């Protein structure tokens, strides 16, 4: 992709957010990769959205990128986890903890054990090391603290995470640009789709 | 929102489509409701991904906006309903009966009724009139089949199924004569964000 | 079996109650066949125990014996179902519905179908004839009252609802008779296993 | 309980097996506890009949009563845990793990989590202290065999192992003993439960 194309796709964003294409500026954050909306990320796990989440890390970084996305995800998938445990349903929690979490196990094994051992307990702040998980709204605002710390340090987001100052409505100025353009070639002086003529 | 605004949209979806921004193209189709994309229904209706079905739809129209939208949300709903049964999931089965499908009961009793025995069946093509589903691949094919006529018809597609005719990248090209106009106004003849200049 | 043998049977059920063998006194009742305990059967309705009432019941008549025996399975079954339903578990309710209460659909193939549709409900109460249900409770106390009468008309139970008279402990009065004719052929004048002998 | 009542039970657990009241002599031997059968145990085991199995258990000692009784239900439990993997069940395994096996923590800390290390895996033969589970008819033979030794060295089953050797019939011979004084009374010389006369 050319700088070109990937200012269009800035212009884009803006011109989304301005029509309040919500929906649409994020998943073209997301497909782009060529940012990373703090504000939209914050809002997703403060509401646990947790699939959202995933979705949205997945067009910047993958789990084993390296160390910042590994506990990136981690502590995301571990929330989850703890979550699931605190409304008593430890189905769900195992299924977290085979599909989710196994793949941490390999980089610290006795953290995985310790984590798969809170299964067991009728409240997993039995355990004194998450005898700190207080409710899910402190423990989510806790960890989104963590969770920015290491997005603004991952390499992989270093020019990703602050917008191109611009002014309001910079594409439909280009676009008004290139209409006065095409009527200055008309003598004797519509559409967006088609170019613009006189006689 | 403008005529202006509206062609943009379009000019934005011809660059999203070329440059592969995939998912980003059909949720702005979705959320702009400006054209519903045929093909890609298609290609979900096959897939049976029921959920992103009604997603999409949901941006064209609701489900009692009148009787072709109406037909179309019940036969959808009535596929997904009897491929649970297939695969002895009743569970499953009865909470879309409940969720999904209980809004058609008041505008047919009877069919609702039919439909719900269909549970108790150990096969429900028991049924002489379910006798016709053969399996899930040669039902979806027929199902769509009718889903397109309902479609082509429901006025609230009317102007929304044949995308406009333009030559590749227009917006690409309009903004290149932006950038004419910008050094169409320089003596002694960079970027997007800000106009271009030279001394 | 001998008249003899039966006799010894009721003896048995005598000397288990006296000793408080209390679930070998049901399960020979269950067995044998020849006696059905009322209080025993009201015990168990009370207590929604539907899987032992159906063990107990099983002793002495099959679902489709006659028609007497047909109300009761049905009426236990039924109550078994609107239970489900009024727990809001769906999944459990379709269950008892295909495995417990097909069998009916046979011989009453519209109160099935009936039966069925309270599945969709909100609440099966807004149903009118099963608006009379009011809880758990009272309705169990309704049903057992419908239960003995059937039980009580029921031909397959005519000799088993009333228990023999005798004096208390009458096997081990027979025992201390055998013990004194043990004795009655010993000059010069331990256990039950063996005879008892003098020199 | 005299030694004269608890022989009068033993020859009712004859009678009742010359009978072929097979439920009944089991829940005999449960309720009074004076004798462990063996080979129902055998044939429950086998047939991972896990809920007869600790019920029939439960009338002759508790999961604390001593070390051998702990062992006993420990490896009961542990094959039940076992086999819920085996099919995939995670679910269930975790449920059996709380409910039935934390009680085995105090006792051994470490071998509980070892034992709970093993919902992670794909197949928990991965771990080599488990890599021993065959099959799930070899896996219960083995352990059966284990079974045994504990049971017959288990303080509480001491005299509860083998059946009193006696003639067949043993009750129905003292019933005939007492018919035969009842007469003995008679001058000039119907039912069990009243004396038999005559004139
Ligand atoms: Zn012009
Ligand atoms: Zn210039
Ligand atoms: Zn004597
Ligand atoms: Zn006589």
């Amino acid at each position: 992709m050319s700088s070109l194309s990937r200012e269009l796709v800035f212009l884009i964003l803006q011109f989304l957010d301005e029509e309040k294409f919500k929906e649409t500026v994020h998943k073209l954050e997301q497909e782009s990769g060529f940012f990373f909306n703090m504000k939209y990320f914050e809002e997703k796990v403060h509401a646990g959205e947790w699939d959202e989440v995933e979705k949205y890390l997945s067009g910047f970084t993958k789990v084993d990128d390296n160390r910042y996305s590994m506990k990136i995800f981690f502590e995301i998938r571990k929330q989850k986890y703890l979550e699931a445990l605190d409304r008593h349903d430890r189905a769900k929690a195992v299924d977290i903890l085979v599909k989710d979490l196994k793949v941490f196990s390999t980089f610290n094994e006795e953290a995985y054990k310790e984590i798969t051992q809170l299964l067991t307990l009728e409240n997993f702040r039995e355990n004194e090391q998450a005898s700190k998980y207080g409710d899910t709204k402190s423990a989510r605002s806790i960890m989104l603290i963590e969770l920015k710390k290491l997005i603004e340090a991952n390499p992989l987001f270093r020019e990703k995470l602050v917008f191109p100052t611009l002014k309001a409505s910079r594409l439909r100025t280009l676009i008004n640009q290139s209409a006065n353009w095409q009527h200055q070639l008309c003598k004797n002086p519509k559409t967006l789709f088609t170019d613009h003529t006189c006689t």
